C-alpha cells in the first residue's frame, strides 16, 4: 500500500530534511564540526548525516576524530509526509541540544573537544520522537 517505500519519499527527506538537520547542527556547534549529507543515490543508497570534526587545534587526548553517522528508521520518515510528521520533526529540532549532550555523555563524544574515545560512532535505529 501507501507505504514510505517510494524513491520520491526518500527524495523528500534528502531536499526537505537532510540539510536542515545537517545545517542546524553545524550552526549549532559554531561550526566546529562539518556536516555533510548522503543524499539518495538510487535504490539501495540510504540518506543520512554524516558529522566530522577534524583539525583537533587545542584538543589532545583520543587519537580518534569526530565521525557521527546519523540514520533513521524508515517508518518514522515516512511519517514526515504527513501534518502530524511535520510537526514531529519540529519536535526533534527543539530536542537537539537535549539528544547532544546525551550522546556525548553516553556515546563517550566531545564536541567541544572534537574528538572521541570510541573507534566509530554509527547511530541506528533513531527516531523524531522527544
Amino acid at each position: 500500500g501507501a507505504m514510505g517505500m517510494s524513491p520520491d519519499t526518500a527524495r523528500r527527506f534528502d531536499t526537505e530534511f537532510a540539510p536542515r538537520i545537517a545545517r542546524a547542527i553545524a550552526d549549532l556547534l559554531n561550526h566546529r564540526a562539518h556536516t555533510d549529507v548522503v543524499g539518495y543515490g538510487g535504490h539501495g543508497h540510504p540518506t543520512q548525516v554524516r558529522i566530522v570534526a577534524p583539525h583537533a587545534e587545542h584538543v589532545r587526548g583520543y587519537a580518534h576524530p569526530l565521525n557521527l553517522a546519523l540514520t533513521w528508521n524508515t517508518d518514522e520518515i515516512e511519517r514526515l509526509m504527513e501534518a502530524d510528521g511535520a510537526a514531529r520533526f519540529e519536535r526533534y529540532l527543539a530536542a537537539l541540544p537535549r539528544k547532544l549532550a546525551a550522546w556525548e555523555n553516553a556515546r563517550g563524544v566531545d564536541f567541544g573537544s572534537r574528538t572521541q574515545a570510541d573507534a566509530l560512532v554509527l547511530l541506528g535505529g533513531l527516531d523524531f520522537e522527544a
